[PDB]
DNA sequence: TCCTTCGGACATTCAAATCA
DNA sequence: GATTTGAATGTCCGAAGGAT
């Protein structure tokens, strides 16, 4: 039965920490790119459009 | 030893589906 | 309308190999 625990995600994760798969954190410029000393930025996530269909559940 | 990369486990998002 | 479902979407641990 391992489902492992993890910490608290940041809310957001920055350009950067998405493309190195690190954690990223709530402040802006996050920690690993005051380390980096690179210009920590947001993308857009992806919006869920209305209209489609699942089929039925359980 | 530090740093970069990344497969996939852990976790979140939210309209659809279902309930009441 | 309120609550539940669950695939899409997002985060980032930990291992491997490269860089210094
Ligand atoms: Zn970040
Ligand atoms: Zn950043």
């Amino acid at each position: 039965g391992k489902v492992k625990k993890r910490l608290p995600q940041a809310k957001r994760a920055c350009a950067k920490c998405q493309k190195d798969n690190k954690k990223c954190d709530d402040a802006r410029p996050c920690q690993r790119c005051i380390k980096a000393k690179t210009d920590c930025i947001d993308l857009p996530r992806k919006k869920r459009p209305t209209g489609v269909r699942r089929g039925p559940y359980k």
